[PDB]
DNA sequence: GACTAGATCAGAAGCAGTAGAGCATGCATAGTTTT
C-alpha cells in the first residue's frame, strides 16, 4: 500500500531499461522491472505502465501544461 | 526492417549393464628326498 521510490530512481530504472534494450540484454530489463514492481504500489504501477506505453490520457492538452509552466 | 521467442531434429555425453581379462588363495595330486 506504500512505495519507497523517488522520481530520480524511477528515471534511472527507465534509463536502464532503454539502454539495455539498445544493447540486447533482456536480463537487465527483467531486473529493473522487478525492482520497480517490488518497490511500488498498484497506483504507481498503473501510472508507470501508462508512462512506458507513452499514453497518460490526462484530458489536459500539452499546450495547457506548457502555458501553466511559463 | 530488425529482432525475439517457441517448437523441433540431430548429435553427443552420461549412465547402466554385460562380457572378458587379470590377480590372489588354496588345495589335489604326484614326485622326490630322507630315514
Amino acid at each position: 500500500q506504500k512505495g519507497s521510490l523517488t522520481i530520480q530512481q524511477v528515471n534511472d530504472l527507465l534509463d536502464s531499461i532503454a539502454s539495455n534494450n539498445s544493447a540486447k540484454r533482456k536480463d537487465l530489463i527483467k531486473k529493473s522491472l522487478l525492482q520497480l514492481i517490488t518497490q511500488s504500489s498498484a497506483l504507481e504501477q498503473k501510472w508507470l505502465i501508462r508512462m512506458i506505453i507513452k499514453d497518460l490520457k490526462l484530458g489536459v492538452s500539452q499546450q495547457t501544461i506548457f502555458s501553466v509552466f511559463h
